[PDB]
């Protein structure tokens, strides 16, 4: 029910203010779901305490309902707890929504590295590859920090963190885009998961 945990080594201790402003945050970003598809949180909220004080985000695929939205942040939140357990910083990303957390920080601060690039199988199918070459490459020349694209049976969803600036956004999807292409471009759907952003793509289903 889940694509990637990225769970820090570090760990937080047992019932510190920590833990307990983690599990404050994340009835958050449930409760959050009704309004927005994207926010990002500090608890406490006031001046930044010494070790205790979590920074964190979700974000919704950008098309969802807000009923939508909820369910998979409640599922997030459900799982990251089972995965994560007591690291200081979480991250699950599941097809609908992601949520993050940390113990300082990351909004606007740029991450292009690799998480995970998963290629399905080989696609003479002049018109496949094209369409799949012409969604693909759509992607990265659609506006904004959620963008889709489908030709006939062939889909394709990108995706940046809702505190990416424009330009960040940019160019973290210039580079998922590229892999994607370059790497899974010729097969029957693809992904590209980088820290701040994704490219993906299906064919049929
Ligand atoms: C976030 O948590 C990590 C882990 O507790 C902190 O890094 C540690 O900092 C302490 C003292 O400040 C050092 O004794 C450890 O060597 C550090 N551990 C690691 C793994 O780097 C980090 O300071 C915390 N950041 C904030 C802002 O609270
Ligand atoms: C984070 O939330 C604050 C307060 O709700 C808001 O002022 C700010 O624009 C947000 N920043 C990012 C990078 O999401
Ligand atoms: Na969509």
């Amino acid at each position: 029910n889940y694509i990637y945990a990225v769970c820090s080594p570090a760990k937080f201790s047992p019932s510190s203010g920590y833990e307990t402003n983690l599990n404050s945050l994340l009835s958050s970003f449930v409760t959050s779901t009704a309004q927005t598809r994207y926010a990002n949180f500090t608890v406490p909220t006031g001046k930044p305490e010494p070790t205790v004080t979590v920074y964190g985000i979700y974000q919704c695929r950008g098309d969802l309902d807000p009923t939508a939205c909820s369910t998979c942040v409640s599922s997030a939140v459900a799982q990251v707890g089972a995965l994560c357990s007591n690291s200081y910083s979480g991250f699950l990303q599941m097809e609908n929504c992601l949520i993050r957390y940390d113990n300082k920080s990351f909004l606007g601060v740029q991450d292009k590295t690799l998480i995970l690039n998963k290629c399905g199988q080989p696609m003479n199918d002049q018109d496949a590859l094209t369409k799949a070459s012409d969604v693909i490459g759509s992607l990265g020349t659609g506006d904004g920090s959620y963008r889709t694209g489908g030709n006939g049976n062939v889909q394709g969803v990108a995706q940046c963190s809702g505190d990416l600036s424009t330009s960040q956004c940019q160019d973290c999807l210039s580079d998922a885009i590229g892999r994607l292409k370059s790497d899974c471009g010729m097969a029957q759907g693809g992904y590209v998961y980088l820290s701040k952003c994704y490219a993906r793509f299906s064919v049929g289903g």
